[PDB]
């Protein structure tokens, strides 16, 4: 058993609801949330920059030393740090930007680290401001995680659309 409320069943491993993620994050207290970052873990806008905003810029001094350190990311890859006061972790994922040009077929990569917490609340990645699909979004998910994802689609009219279309 686990805190999430109010999600509807998708998969045996895959829930949804339409939700805020700050604001859940905020209640849940999970042990994962996802970011929706960007290679350079600029937290500007969509999810990364209503995250970072909800830990008064906490996460974005945390993200300037972790790329001083480390560079950029990759494009569809992955990193752990603070959760600040959201979560115990942010697993900060990039997703391919269609309006910078990336390959869609990196989503699945991107989904792949989803797999190594054993649940996780989550946006569609790609989603949003990055350009993707979301329905195409929820089917790599479905087809890509096998642990425990709790998705929060900002939007209710697209929550509705992403339920009653869902295969
Ligand atoms: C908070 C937030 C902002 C922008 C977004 O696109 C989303 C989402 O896609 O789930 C969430």
């Amino acid at each position: 058993v686990n805190s999430f409320s109010g999600y509807l069943k998708l998969t045996d491993n895959v829930y949804i609801k339409n939700a805020d993620i700050v604001e859940e994050a905020k209640k849940v207290k999970p042990t994962v949330v996802v970011n929706a970052a960007n290679v350079y873990l600029k937290h500007g806008g969509g999810v990364a920059g209503a995250l970072n905003k909800a830990t008064n810029n906490a996460m974005q001094v945390e993200s300037d030393d972790y790329i001083a350190t480390n560079g950029p990311l990759k494009v569809g890859g992955s990193c752990v740090l603070s959760g600040h006061n959201l979560a115990k972790h942010c697993l900060h994922v990039v997703g391919p930007n269609v309006n910078k040009g990336e390959d869609i077929q990196l989503l699945k990569s991107a989904y792949e680290n989803f797999n190594q917490h054993e649940v996780l609340l989550a946006p569609l990645l790609s989603a949003g401001i990055f350009g993707a699909d979301p329905i195409h979004s929820l089917r790599v998910c479905v087809d890509t995680v096998r642990t425990n994802v709790y998705l929060a689609v900002f939007d209710k009219n697209l929550y509705d659309k992403l339920v009653s279309s869902f295969l």
